[PDB]
């Protein structure tokens, strides 16, 4: 079913006007079209924006929605990046949304920004690594993302290679995306209690979720940090020492718990002998002394990270070297 003609022009909420293009990308994110404001041109394959359509019953729509509305506004992220000092935020812009009727069925879109290729497939044409500074430049910024979006009551709970996207005019810029199935653990500052949810149906992604993930809890904000642990040492090294296993919660539970309690053989197991990245042990040691409510200190996991740079003889120079 299409969803729209192509070239139509719709109106958001807001009552600002768009155009609508040709779809983008290989279906990884649902249906999504290039977009731009409305204009006498044709949407181009340089489109800014991006259109996002579901139908209007469809809940990870509804919740990322939310979330872009909650968190998202280009000036709310303007702000954070100016009190902060940051040279850029890796939350994507949310620009409109509204409600659109087509052959009797009710849909919602949703204006983004337009971003260029995800990381999963850099990462694979890579040969699936990515270089030490280069691991260490992306979780930077992964760092600064988590830290706004935990700032205003949310986790992600799905970080991965494929939910991260680059600045289109920009590759040193990474975004994180995808809201959908992301939770607001602590709506009004109320914190949720260790406890499953049951309005979440969602697990993550088995080989990178946490352990509170894995014990059928909400996720909350350590469990973001150590998903990001998780996906340091994929990328470092191409592999998860569960990953032959995924078909088995029970084993990468299993394993991920052993690992916690004994980091150094962890180390031992994903590096070669005596050659594992300091800063990487480091930072798991800090993710592992968080209890469940407690709040992260972000700036002392940045410089966990930045002690490595200079390890390498490196500095925060904001280069991905993609
Ligand atoms: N804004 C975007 N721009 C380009 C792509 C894209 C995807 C491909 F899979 C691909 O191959 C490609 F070239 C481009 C995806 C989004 C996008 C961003 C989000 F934040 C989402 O939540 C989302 F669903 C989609
Ligand atoms: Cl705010
Ligand atoms: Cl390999």
């Amino acid at each position: 079913a299409e969803q729209f003609a192509v070239g139509e022009i719709i109106t958001d909420m807001a009552a600002a006007a768009w155009k609508v293009g040709l779809p983008i990308g290989q279906g990884g994110f649902g249906c999504i079209y290039l977009a731009d404001m409305n204009s006498s041109e044709s949407v181009g394959s340089d489109a800014p924006c991006v259109v996002k359509v579901e139908p209007s019953d469809n809940g990870p729509l509804f919740t990322e929605l939310k979330f872009y509305q909650r968190a998202a506004k280009p000036e709310q992220i303007q702000k954070w990046i100016r009190t902060r000092k940051l040279k850029y935020l890796g939350v994507p812009k949310y620009w409109g949304s509204g409600l659109h009727d087509k052959n009797g069925k009710s849909y919602r879109f949703m204006i983004m920004d337009r971003f260029g290729s995800d990381l999963q497939k850099i990462y694979e044409a890579n040969a699936k690594r990515f270089s030490r500074k280069t691991v260490l430049q992306l979780s930077l910024r992964i760092l600064d993302i988590l830290e706004y979006i935990h700032e205003h009551e949310y986790v992600h709970g799905d970080i991965k290679a494929s939910n991260l996207l680059l600045n289109y005019k920009n590759p040193d810029q990474v975004y994180l995306v995808d809201y959908g199935l992301a939770y607001r653990y602590c709506p009004e500052g109320v914190h949720k209690a260790y406890a499953a949810d049951p309005k979440r149906c969602h697990d993550g992604t088995i080989e990178f979720t946490s352990i509170d993930a894995h014990n059928g809890v909400a996720p909350s904000r350590r469990g973001d940090l150590e998903i990001l642990g998780y996906c340091m040492i994929q990328w470092l090294t191409g592999h998860l020492p569960w990953e032959d296993n995924l078909k088995d919660p029970k084993y990468v539970r299993d394993s991920k718990i052993r690992y916690r309690e004994n980091i150094a053989s962890l180390m031992d197991k994903c590096f070669p002998a005596a050659n594992a990245p300091g800063e990487i042990a480091k930072y798991m040691e800090t993710v592992k002394l968080l209890d469940y409510t407690e709040k992260p200190l972000y700036e002392n996991l940045r410089d966990i990270l930045l002690q490595g740079l200079k390890a390498i003889g490196s500095k925060d120079d904001g280069k991905l070297d993609l």
